[PDB]
């Protein structure tokens, strides 16, 4: 059959690269699209019913899809959520892969609210990255807000209850993605909040410079490679990677590299902190975004831009 969950339709297949393949779909009640995700039942890594319960456990937060629906049907379990637009890493990409300081200071602040509320849900990402924060669709009223999806790398980092931190450790896996990770997570050690923060300011110095200095070293095995990326983040002081930009983004990763393992991150102040680059540039925090001048002022467009993508 063509429904899934009773309310259903599959449609297009729209990609597979975390655990399982993606589609489109549509409510057939109301109409309203959504996105599809299945996993193969007999697997040994099961991973969609615990993402779920977090997106269960995120509902009603800005920036976070609902979930309608989780269920066994044939071989596969089945999630439901929210269908959303392009990702960051693909609007950068349309934009020339460089945003302004303006759209880096407007994302920024939203990917911190939307971390800040995973955080407050007692929940570490793990797994930031541009490809997992997407905008809306054309003409909603989130059309051009930041959304966060993928939570199959969360993890609780604090008792829900009495809120205590879980224990400092080491000799952890470095699962994760290399060019944005934390310092702390390539050398093994236990991530915490900080460490979402600090592959934060790695994305942002990624969007204002199109490139990061450790992209493009060679190494015989994924292994050295991981080590040779951190090994340049350790030597790359964070004014260097901050030349000719504004410093309050040098200020934010020398800051959230220093936090305590259990600190709670003063996220009001960097959002703040990176607000005061508008007002230093003489510039209003009013929501023009960048790739909504592409394509003459009509926005991504699907043959021009998303083909290519
Ligand atoms: C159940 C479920 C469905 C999708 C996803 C997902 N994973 N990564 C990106 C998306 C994703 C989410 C929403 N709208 C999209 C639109 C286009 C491309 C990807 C997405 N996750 C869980
Ligand atoms: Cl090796």
């Amino acid at each position: 059959s063509s429904v899934v969950g009773l309310h259903y339709k599959i449609g297009k297949k729209i990609g597979e690269g975390s655990f399982g393949v993606i589609f489109e779909g549509t409510n057939i009640i109301n109409g309203v699209p959504v996105a599809i995700k299945f996993e193969p039942r007999k697997t040994e890594a099961p991973q969609l019913r615990d993402e779920y319960r977090t997106y269960k456990h995120l509902q009603g937060c800005d920036g976070i899809p609902n979930a309608y629906y989780f269920g066994q049907e044939g071989l596969h379990n089945i999630l439901v959520i929210d269908l959303l637009g392009p990702s960051l890493e693909d609007l950068f990409d349309w934009c020339g892969r460089r945003f302004s300081v303006k759209t880096v200071v407007q994302v920024a602040i939203q990917m911190l609210t939307l971390v800040e509320e995973v955080h407050r849900h007692d929940l570490i990402y793990r797994d930031i990255k541009p490809d997992n924060f997407l905008i809306g669709r054309r003409g909603a009223t989130d059309e051009n807000n930041v959304h966060l999806i993928d939570f199959g790398m969360a993890k609780q980092y604090r008792d829900p209850r009495t809120k205590q931190h879980i224990p400092y450790r080491e000799k952890k896996s470095l699962s994760g993605t290399a060019r944005y990770m934390s310092i702390n997570t390539h050398l093994g050690r236990e991530q915490s909040r900080r460490d979402d923060l600090e592959a934060l300011g790695h994305v942002f110095f990624y969007f204002l410079r199109g490139q990061l200095p450790w992209q493009g070293l060679k190494a015989p095995t994924n292994k050295q490679k991981y080590e040779k990326i951190g090994d340049k983040k350790r030597t790359t002081p964070a004014v260097t990677l901050c030349d000719g930009l504004p410093q309050q983004f040098a200020e934010y990763l020398d800051s959230v590299r220093s936090l305590p393992f259990d600190a709670e991150p003063p996220y009001e102040e960097y959002r703040m902190l990176l607000l005061s680059v508008l007002d230093d540039l003489g510039q209003a925090c009013d929501g023009d975004m960048d790739w909504m001048h592409l394509n003459g002022g009509r926005g991504w467009d699907a043959t021009i831009n998303k083909k290519p993508n």
